[PDB]
């Protein structure tokens, strides 16, 4: 998640991990 905007909820790491970019 280099973008600014920001999917998941805030504190939470993005990680791309899974096919699908998600936060963990």
């Amino acid at each position: 998640c280099p973008d600014p905007v920001y999917t998941c909820r805030p504190g939470q790491t993005c990680c791309r991990g899974l096919h699908g970019y998600g936060c963990c």
